[PDB]
């Protein structure tokens, strides 16, 4: 027994990482067949990030103005294309390490773990939350962009994320694999808002769920309530509102527990109401929600 | 920027986890070179686990008796030892996969990546610290055991931990890669005692100047103390005592911020004695104690 933030294994995503150079920037990128994927702004100087026209920087470039290494090997470019705000380099190596892989774009509230690289290189892997308001509190440091977010079903990695910008307000922001911001983001060193972020209510239920498994049960409270009830509470605490869908998603939990999700949310509204008293839950002063429901399954059946 | 609890790359690991089987049991082994590690207790039934003599219940079996697999190869024994609390199995074949890597003791305080296994199959990667007891706080399912603990420097893994119980407590103990615990337990189905736990006070130094490099500055105040007077209000909140060796080790974390370490232990003194008042430090509610000085150093210069 015992909970953990857990990240899935690294190694298959480790096999695809290269270091991306066009003129004196470096970052990563990740090798999957005979292409390449990394920012666009691997292209840009400091200056040309305060205002970049991205079509007009490539222009400049031609295939070898793209020095990809894969450790000591550098793969030689035959082909260069921005989709969105990725750059696809065709290079004419298959990557041998290339997993069996899709790509994805994640929903507000998914998990997904992130390999932070430097250089091309690994440096640490750690399991974090796509916000509602579609930022993530990560740690990036100077050139740890191109660093990729994924999920593994068995055999098959779902890259869902690639690491672009910090905000002026210390998050960070980026694509999926076809270079499409999650949010209202842009891949330039201007002042943007994240706007209101909100906890992922379905999330919290999740934890507590996983808190009870793990005979962590003193919030369990004499009440229950109604879903409009609660959402009403929600509102007030910035959390997001729950809807059926999500009662129906933690029903495996309910089932495992004896707990009915609304009496789970009564427990809840009473936590958002009279905080937790200087107690914990799971290790925490403060409610979790970067767990998933499929997350809590996963670390309570032992899922490989 | 940005601050994470970071697990190592697990990839190098991941080509080193077997499935070990003797009669019943079923666990996790290790293969290094031509040796597959794995805890004695495999040999073990539930009914052996409440009074075992390993020693007698080793002599019943033959290399013939262990199925040692990895991936869809099963491998095959040519040669059997027990080491302490863990059996070397000699097979025929050289793990090809096998990292540059040392077994290491760890001191308490001193953190690790686990790699979770389930049928010597990596399910997930978390870090977590040694306790001054002795005990891990894991995410340990049924047949997790043999899953290893580590850390990497640069090329070479330094396997530090395996998973052998769970204590009726809820906590986690094992061993070295030599096979012997960490504290006070055996691998016995017995009620034992990990003692008074402390927090690692060095850690949370640490991780209250990762908090200052990050911005988060509240807890700053305007007292000073002595490294004495800061040991008196650290045993009464069960505390480590700070050394001289500790203040040391946070010297460079000290030269970046222009913090003195004993400044910082009056910030430390004041959090101890008036709570967090609700505040967060890197959006955690509580002082948290699993980040080394190395570890925060790590994260805010970005090693691979
Ligand atoms: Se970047
Ligand atoms: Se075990």
């Amino acid at each position: 027994s015992g909970f953990r933030k857990m990240a899935f294994p690294s190694g298959k995503v480790e096999g695809c990482m290269v270091q991306v150079t066009c003129g004196t920037t470096t970052l990563n990128g990740l090798w999957l067949d005979d292409v390449v994927y990394c920012p666009r702004h691997v292209i840009c100087t400091s200056e040309d990030m305060l205002n970049p026209n991205y079509e007009d920087l490539l222009i400049r470039k031609s295939n070898h103005n793209f020095l990809v290494q894969a450790g000591n090997v550098q793969l030689r470019v035959i082909g260069h294309s921005m989709q969105n705000c990725v750059l696809k380099l065709k290079v004419d190596t298959a990557n041998p390490k290339t997993p069996k892989y899709k790509f994805v774009r994640i929903q507000p509230g998914q998990t997904f773990s992130v390999l932070a690289c430097y250089n091309g290189s690994p440096s640490g892997v750690y399991q974090c939350a796509m916000r509602p308001n579609f930022t993530i509190k990560g740690s990036f440091l100077n050139g740890s962009c191109g660093s990729v977010g994924f999920n593994i079903d068995y055999d098959c990695v779902s890259f869902c994320y690639m690491h672009h910008m910090e905000l002026p307000t210390g998050v960070h922001a980026g694509t999926d694999l076809e270079g499409n911001f999650y949010g209202p983001f842009v891949d330039r060193q201007t002042a943007q808002a994240a706007g209101t972020d909100t906890t992922i209510t379905v999330n919290v239920l999740a934890w507590l769920y996983a808190a009870v498994i793990n005979g962590d049960r003193w919030f369990l409270n004499r009440f229950t309530t109604t879903l409009n009830d609660f959402n009403l509470v929600a509102m007030k605490y910035n959390y997001e509102p729950l809807t059926q869908d999500h009662v129906d998603i933690l029903g495996p939990l309910s089932a495992q527990t004896g707990i009915a999700v609304l009496d789970m949310c009564a427990s809840l509204k009473e936590l958002l109401q009279n905080g937790m008293n200087g107690r914990t839950i799971l290790g925490s002063a403060l409610l979790e929600d970067e767990f998933t429901p499929f997350d809590v399954v996963r670390q309570c059946s032992g899922v490989t």
